[PDB]
């Protein structure tokens, strides 16, 4: 149950896939079913990532057709600011993904580094990013996981996005994270509202946010605290953040998402373009 | 701040409440946040259930809210299907809750002992529940976690409605249960949907049939699979569940809650005052 519509053919860096096209190195990171390696095509010695996913784990979450949605959709999108999936295979237990290597890490470490970036910084990611959202959202995609850690560096530093685990077509209800007993729950107990590209615009803001000030601006110690200040949209701005940023930040925190912005309002929006590089 | 609009003071069964004015008997019951304990009042030798919650757990799972709705919505019901909340008091540690004694149990532990209700048990149940539900609904309140576990029988074998830890006023888009980070998503992808007092409606169609089956008929290996169920109303009869249960059944599994019946249409189904010694 594993056929995609994807590549899954033997590619020329310089025929189905095999494991054996592959060198395997160190761990670029954990995923929840399975490591990120760093690889080696044999033959060209191209340097790719290689995600391995465990089908029993797959199963056992049920996650087998939100990963068919996530090969099918980054597959298929060709962006300088987006990670390549050049194809997949899978054998007995494993499912592989053959991902495009950012060598610089993500930008939740690089956060880490250095504490919060300068508004200069933060224009040229935020310009990135939103050139990279406009092509997907011109083939209808929502990513709606925009946060650091799904963003990685290539070798020059700029943004590539990653993992569309959680990609659907707009417009949908579909959940992201399910808990709890649902036996009993009525559809509109458990089903999730209808959104649509806009869900990026707002992702989008709290990263321009966090970017400048170092921390969420909805941060807070429970879930539920976190929630309500989400839903009733209640941040506040340290002294430092200037009024061309908290321009940008209050237009695309807005809880009505046809009220957001454009992205070509956010690529044209004077701190931006006073600010980026690009 | 545990300061609720509820009583506090203490009864006399045949001044605010103390600890000291209970003996302690066996846990009748694990909760979340502490035991439910058989106790007795010391004065008056009258069996109650006392509910002990720790302050420590429920801050740290940010519930001290729903908590209060708790305690002020039961405390303030008075039907003989419904579980009593005498009152409530606190120390520097732990939340008490001075409930009714059901002495027969859950539904669920008959529910395991029986295998599957017949009939005519089953239509007495629902007579009882729709009725109580009828009165919760008339207050404009929604229980939202009817399900065999939360549902006692007194000493009479009569049910009484349990647990409304999740109870609110309608309308409503509260959410019931959080999971994930939430950090970056939109109001949009963690609010829930407006719902009201046909949430239950749906909850007592899903107990009916499970009473005449044995197993809810949403069950499914993993919550995706069991959510996709529910929202898309995927379940089917075995050949043993007569006609009118069937339409029972059906009437009340609407997708649409504005499709649902009334509880009075319930209580005058045919097939309920057909087999209801009630
Ligand atoms: N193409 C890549 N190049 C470099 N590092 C990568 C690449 N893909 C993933 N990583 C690293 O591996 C980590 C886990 O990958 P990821 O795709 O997020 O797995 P996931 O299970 O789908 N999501 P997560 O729960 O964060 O692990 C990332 O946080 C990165 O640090
Ligand atoms: N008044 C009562 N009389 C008899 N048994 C009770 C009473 N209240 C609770 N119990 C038992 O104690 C168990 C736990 O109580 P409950 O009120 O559900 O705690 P909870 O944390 O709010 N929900 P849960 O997660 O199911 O424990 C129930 O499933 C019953 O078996
Ligand atoms: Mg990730
Ligand atoms: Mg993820
Ligand atoms: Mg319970
Ligand atoms: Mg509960």
């Amino acid at each position: 149950s594993y056929s995609y519509d994807a590549p899954s053919d033997f590619i020329n860096f310089s025929r189905q896939w095999a494991l054996e096209d592959f060198e395997i190195g160190r761990p670029l990171g954990k995923g929840k079913f399975g490591n990120v390696y760093l690889a080696r095509e044999k033959q060209s010695k191209f340097i790719l990532a290689l995600k391995v996913l465990f089908k029993a784990q797959l199963e056992k979450a049920g996650v087998e057709h939100q990963l068919r949605r996530e090969v099918e959709i980054q597959s298929h999108l060709r962006h300088p600011n987006i990670l390549r999936l050049y194809g997949y295979f899978h054998d007995a237990t494993r499912v592989y993904l053959i991902l495009e290597y950012a060598p610089l890490g993500t930008v939740y470490r690089e956060l880490q580094k250095l504490s919060k970036f300068d508004e200069q910084r933060t224009a040229t990611y935020i310009t990135e990013l939103a050139n990279a959202l406009s092509y997907v959202h011109s083939k209808r995609v929502i990513h709606r996981n925009i946060k650091p850690e799904n963003l990685l560096l290539g070798s020059a530093g700029e943004l590539k996005i990653a993992d569309f685990g959680w990609s659907v077509h707009a417009p949908s209800s579909r959940r992201t994270t399910l808990c709890g007993t649902l036996d009993y729950l009525p559809p509109e107990m458990i089903e999730g509202r209808m959104h649509d590209e806009k869900v990026d615009l707002w992702s989008l803001g709290v990263l321009v946010y966090e970017f400048l000030v170092g921390k969420p601006p909805f941060e807070a110690n429970t879930y539920q605290e976190t929630y309500k200040r989400i839903s009733r949209v209640e941040f506040t701005f340290p002294d430092f953040v200037t009024e061309g940023a908290r321009d940008l930040i209050s237009r695309l925190l807005k809880h009505n998402p046809s009220q957001r912005p454009m992205l070509r309002e956010v690529l044209e929006h004077p701190w931006i373009t006073a600010n980026s590089s690009k």
